[PDB]
Protein backbone atom coordinates (compact mmCIF):
# COMPACT_ATOMS: atom_id res chain seq x y z
CA UNK A 1 0.00 0.00 0.00
CA UNK A 2 0.70 4.08 -0.20
CA UNK A 3 0.49 6.53 2.25
CA UNK A 4 -0.79 9.76 0.92
CA UNK A 5 -2.48 13.16 2.58
CA UNK A 6 -5.69 13.43 0.26
CA UNK A 7 -3.72 16.28 -2.16
CA UNK A 8 -0.27 16.85 -0.35
CA UNK A 9 0.91 12.79 -1.20
CA UNK A 10 4.10 12.67 -0.74
CA UNK A 11 5.28 8.86 0.11
CA UNK A 12 5.49 5.14 -1.74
Amino acid sequence: YCKFEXATFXSC
